[PDB]
């Protein structure tokens, strides 16, 4: 279920927080990271720590950790916002943040930013200044692995203060994805989407005469910008799949047909398409 009334108490909002696919300000863009897009809600996400706020909250044990919350719960509710007459985009685009949240805290985010390289050393100053004769974390790989359950639930208490949802959801095993392949997955859930309604459209006006030939030249449009961003991911996914047992002999197409549950491809509408 949802959390207590009591625990979203303890969360705040943070007015900072308000409301296309990227090939730069990745880190390594060129080497490591060539062909991985940066998720327009990733580019958006509302976490900044700065030096400033590193001075300010260390100076109350359990600030800083709050501080990270509330950015949590103002980035949920910002998405229930954004995506008010659709819950279930909402949890997805919910549990992507999560684990975004996740790479940065760990501090092996993709992004070339000061937030995703500087939060890890923050957080770990902070814990080693409060936490050196205890055994509590003094890591963030220990500390996220501790406290990712509080982090959810400052988001679910956050997304139910958008709309006062009742309807909360758990997170999978989100955090654990790797996050190209999270990404590459989320631009499949806007693409099969996508791929699916432009299909009927294109099917049902051409084939039920100027109107067939102006609907057939904007869906010529969508699929050559989809399909530059397919071939650069593809390459990232090709690169990096050796690595991992369970995926290594599965193509791109393959992937987030058979391995995206939230995705909705198919052979149909991505590998007929995308892949020849
Ligand atoms: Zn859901
Ligand atoms: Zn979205
Ligand atoms: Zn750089
Ligand atoms: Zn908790």
């Amino acid at each position: 279920k949802c959390p207590t009334e009591e625990i979203c108490k303890d969360f705040s909002n943070l007015p900072q927080c308000r409301k296309n696919w990227l090939g730069s300000s990745v880190k390594n863009f060129s080497s490591d990271n060539k062909g991985v897009l940066v998720p327009p809600r990733r580019q958006s996400l509302c976490l900044r720590i700065t030096l400033q706020d590193f001075r300010t909250k260390k100076k109350k044990e359990g600030d800083f950790e709050k501080f990270i919350y509330s950015y949590a719960s103002s980035e949920a509710r910002k998405l229930r916002t954004i995506h008010n007459n659709n819950l279930e985009k909402a949890h997805q685009a919910i549990r992507y943040s999560f684990a975004d949240i996740g790479n940065i805290i760990r501090g092996d985010d993709m992004m070339d930013t000061p937030t995703s390289k500087e939060t890890i050393t923050y957080l770990e100053k902070v814990l080693k200044i409060y936490n050196e004769n205890n055994d509590k974390p003094k890591d963030a790989k220990k500390w996220w692995t501790e406290n990712r359950h509080h982090v959810w639930e400052a988001m679910m208490c956050g997304y139910q203060s958008a709309q006062k949802d009742n309807q909360c959801t758990g997170y999978g095993n989100i955090d654990d994805i790797p996050q190209f392949l999270r990404w590459f997955r989320e631009w499949g859930t806007y693409v099969c989407e996508e791929s699916e309604k432009n299909m009927n459209t294109l099917k049902a006006v051409c084939f039920p005469n100027e109107m067939c030939s102006s609907t057939l030249k904007k869906y010529e449009e969508w699929y050559n910008k989809r399909k530059t961003e397919w071939t650069e991911q593809s390459i990232k996914y090709n690169n990096d799949k050796i690595n991992y047992t369970d995926i290594k002999t599965l193509s791109p197409s393959e992937y987030l047909i058979e391995k995206c549950p939230e995705c909705k491809c198919t052979k149909k509408n991505l590998q007929d398409v995308f892949e020849l």
